[PDB]
């Protein structure tokens, strides 16, 4: 990379200052901003909270559904003491594409709206004065960046996003923004890997700095006492009587990285843990673990994908209530704070890159069950798609690798995988992913039903196999649910017959469920049917030895593109959007207990 | 006040650092925290978001409904650069009571859960190091502080809050927390007052500092250019062709206060203010000498999961909805809101009735129905009334000192629905109004909201008010449904009695509404349906428009909000015109159409 992905901290060597609050905001429908010098300040702005998605604040269609260029602006005072430091703007994310300006100068551009953006403003920053940042953002959708979709142009010239994915195209500055000051020679990146040796543990590490001075690495336990110390950008910390990080029983050490001439110090909490695939088993610290939990979303009323600690608190309290131990970051990397808390709460995370919508369809959720092939990986643009896919894969892994909670990388969700065009594509992604991960932890992806065991060319790439199946909803279901169970067992029997000796994890299954809709006997959208559907699925899961995980879809109701198949978003949630349990929630709780 | 109510800013002289995030948290039911040394750190904490209310996070009754002592803890790094400055911990609020500890030392205690708490940690802070904050908080209810209520003890010994008011007892650290650094000689407070002169305006000001050095005051326009400059802690800025701050058309000047020692600047404070006058003349409410008709809502700091936790996103959405209904005003029921509400109201040009938490001054754990009903509870005859008065006046001073310079704040509400039919009540509020008047440099209109028991024949407290705020529920609590025609006549009868008194003061209806289930449709209407909400409002509109001295209508409520659970509250109060998720019910359009045209 060309910047540090590390989470900002505050010490004697590093400073940070928040830019969160009310920013200036202006739509640029005619796209004349750059021509008109908006990079020096917006001419007629409104107020916009940062962090948040902008869409749900407004009361008119034009603004909520805005697609194209729009601008942010704010001012901030730089402390005079920040002089002669490397000064960076750190955006938690810019969705989807952006150009950062500071004091009139173009600093950097970024592609991908769910990972941090860093802008080196050292030479242009004015310490001891008020400074200006202006950001030009674009939220269009294409097939050359993630996530994939299309942008429709109406006859008045207004643009409209047409996703190939099933969630609303929220955008803006949805995560916290910092200005930070680093020493001229600094810790840029680090990596840990773990090995268990009886009661001892080895922490293999790697450190990348912006200079050549010696590096000291210390490991402190939860109370701050030194347990290991090494020198070098590569080495091994030896921990006697290591207190291992356990599922729903976390222990966190604090790693301390020092550049000495001290020139720089970085601290971060980590957990000693191993993850391995052996046969059909997923081994955490050598003991088989069964994944229980949900696919989630960064989604909440009014805030959109805007981060807030309160959402995290309620969501984890609910997870623990259902006795879950895992969730997948569908369908994109979350705000860094989610992983930090998962580390402390002892939750497992399948970390997913935004590789969703790689099958050309504007109502993809039902097109996944009919095998109509869209020639997606045969397009003239896929080299661009692959490059940005690998880029997002790199940024995610560099960012999240040192979290103990992250046990696997999901590198796609429901793409076309039945041709060799697809295989050659993902062969590259998997190769790249393994290169970026210091731990080489399990790599997988979520397959849709179209990827028949007889046709799929991509599952051999996976360390374990994640299936999204909706036998009971999109396939048969309702009156035909007994046929759905027969069809479901039939596909699993075919997978079993392959004798792959790899773990299978169901990463999606569910039914849209209206809070309050009761029916006796049950009907598809009712609360009772959600329960009956789950119990049928549970029966199938328990019929196969190599099934080692069940992640239900979804944790909570979330916002989608409006259409004839989405009644105010997606209602396959087990909890409502306001985080209250439907009837089927206790079914998970009793089972997972 | 022995601290600066001023909102923290960042410049060459002042520094600030946010303490928001995940704090450590622990309930203290046996109330053994201090004796066990929790002030040095909590022994077995959980994680807790700041800012937020704690109640809605948990999944069990015992924790959601917790009443008593509970603790917060966090750590923070102090820049070495802050050495030899005055360092303060600034809580937006601590609900309801608190003692702040820093690095093991007791710093300060505070009573009142809706106004800033400032704790001077200058002598205990350790620059260049990690520092520790611990807060002991209590959220019980009594009759010696605001808001009023009782604390019930269950059979198992667990405490339970029993409010005399109709909103849930959210508590904790519900607003932003800062650590800030000030110069040793600093601006502690200032006040502005305005006088209009044709096309010109005067800005009268007063400045309070912690020292004796000269003060320079500058006034900048919205483009940052100088329009006036004078020197001295008291003085007048003269503005030619003044751009007045107007309703739904705000213009904000920036005032700049400088402490100079003449070879340098010792301190600088900036704030946006609006040139505006507010006055009562006869039955008219005059903004910039123009009679204005108040249109809007009573609100609540209330949102799913967050409780009363502040968030800019809530503010943005709520103001977009307000502008959509063509409102120009809202009341901060029943407590001062987070400061950011006022800042944005200044920018959006909304009028604000700023209300102190003097709610629940009638002993009843079912107060919303105990109204209209004529039961006297001897509330102001208790031996605790002197102590209640002290904290009431204390909250008033803090509120007024904090919000006085906001152009949006046009009036102070000093109570909501107390007992007012005895001289005990009169003597009580006479003190409050007197105190309130001394604290306000502008001496703007002062009022309170009267409930129906405060009959025109019996009420002793309305003469204290510059204008009169009435909460009435004719066609809900009184003769609702089939009897709505009887409701209208009863309403006209009371207004006729008020009219007959020839008081020559403005009357403002600060509450009226019906509980309304989103989705409940009925033809013909029934109470609780969306259609009835519409019909109820229109009967009320007819009565409102029948009296010239009626100069404002604030519907109750802007949005559905959380209350104590009971047989009359279906998941809180549903008199909202919007849902709790901020989406409009059918009656929202009714206001939009009326307020679009309704003026004067
Ligand atoms: O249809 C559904 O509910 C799901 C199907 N597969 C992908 C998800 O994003 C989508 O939301
Ligand atoms: O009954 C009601 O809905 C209202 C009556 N007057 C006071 C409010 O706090 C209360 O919520």
């Amino acid at each position: 990379l060309e910047y540090s992905e590390l989470y900002p901290i505050q010490n004697e060597y590093r400073m940070m200052q928040s830019l969160d609050g009310m920013w200036k905001f202006q739509f640029d429908p005619e796209e004349i901003g750059k021509k008109s010098g908006w990079e020096n300040g917006l001419p007629a702005p409104v107020s916009m909270p940062v962090p948040s998605s902008f869409a749900d604040f407004f009361t008119d269609h034009k603004e909520r559904d805005y697609c194209g260029d729009f601008w942010y602006e704010t001012e901030f005072y730089l402390p005079a003491e920040w002089r002669n430091k490397k000064i960076w703007l750190r955006f938690g994310s810019i969705t989807h594409r952006g150009t950062v300006y500071c004091n009139g100068m173009e600093i950097t551009s970024h592609e991908g709206g769910f990972l941090p953006v860093l802008a080196d403003i050292s030479t242009v920053a004015k310490p001891g004065q008020v400074n200006q940042v202006v950001v030009k953002i674009n939220n269009e959708l294409n097939e050359t960046s993630l996530p994939c979709g299309a942008t429709k142009i109406l006859n008045n010239g207004r643009k409209l996003a047409k996703p190939y994915f099933d969630f609303f195209n929220y955008s803006g500055l949805q995560r916290s923004v910092w200005v930070i000051a680093l020493p001229e020679e600094s810790v840029k990146d680090y990596s840990v890997d773990y090995e268990l040796c009886g009661t001892d543990a080895l922490v293999k590490y790697e450190v990348v700095t912006t200079g050549e001075h010696p590096v000291i690495v210390r490991l402190l336990d939860a109370e701050g006492e030194l347990v290991a110390e090494t020198e070098g950008k590569e080495g091994i910390l030896q921990v006697a009587n290591a207190r291992l990080w356990e599922v729903r029983n976390a222990y966190l050490y604090q790693i301390v990285i020092l550049i000495t001439d001290v020139l720089d110090e970085y601290r971060e909490k980590i957990g000693i843990r191993t993850v391995r695939i052996e046969g059909t088993k997923i081994l955490l610290n050598d003991r088989p673990v069964y994944l229980k939990g949900f696919g989630k979303h960064e989604d909440f009323p009014i805030l959109g994908r805007g981060f807030h600690w309160g959402i995290v608190k309620r969501d984890f309290e609910c997870l623990k209530w259902t006795n879950a131990n895992c969730f997948r970051t569908s369908h994109y990397p979350y705000a860094e704070e989610w992983y930090q808390f998962a580390d402390e709460e002892g939750f497992l995370i399948i970390d997913e890159v935004p590789a969703v919508g790689m099958m050309r369809s504007t109502r993809n959720f039902v097109a996944a069950g009919s095998g109509n092939y869209t020639y997606f990986f045969e397009a003239l643009t896929v080299p661009e798609l692959l490059k940005s896919h690998i880029a997002d894969t790199e940024e995610m892994i560099t960012r999240d690798k040192n979290h103990p909670s992250v046990i696997a990388w999901s590198l796609f969700n429901e793409p076309e995988t039945i041709t060799d065009y697809a295989y050659e594509y993902f062969k590259e992604v998997f190769a790249a992913a393994e290169t970026y991960d210091f731990q080489s932890r399990p790599m997988t992806g979520a397959f849709e039903k179209n990827s028949k065991p007889e046709l799929c060319k991509c599952y051999p790439l996976c360390d374990f196999i994640c299936l999204n199946r909706y036998y009971g909803w999109y396939i048969s279901g309702g009156p035909e649910i007994e046929e759905a169970e027969e069809l479901f067992r039939d596909e699993m029997d075919r997978w079993k017959a392959k004798e792959l000796n790899v773990p299978f994890v169901f990463t999606e299954f569910g039914t849209d469920t209206m809070a309050g809709l009761h029916k006796l006997p049950s009907i598809m959208w009712s609360e009772e049917y959600q329960k009956e559907y789950l119990e049928m699925n549970f029966r199938v899961f328990d019929s196969y030895e190599f099934v080692q995980g069940e992640l239900a879809w979804n944790f909570a109701d979330f916002q989608t593109t409006e259409g004839i198949m989405r009644v105010d978003g997606n209602h396959k949630g087990v909890f409502t959007r306001d985080r209250q349990p439907k009837a089927a929630a206790v079914v998970f709780k009793d089972r997972w207990e």
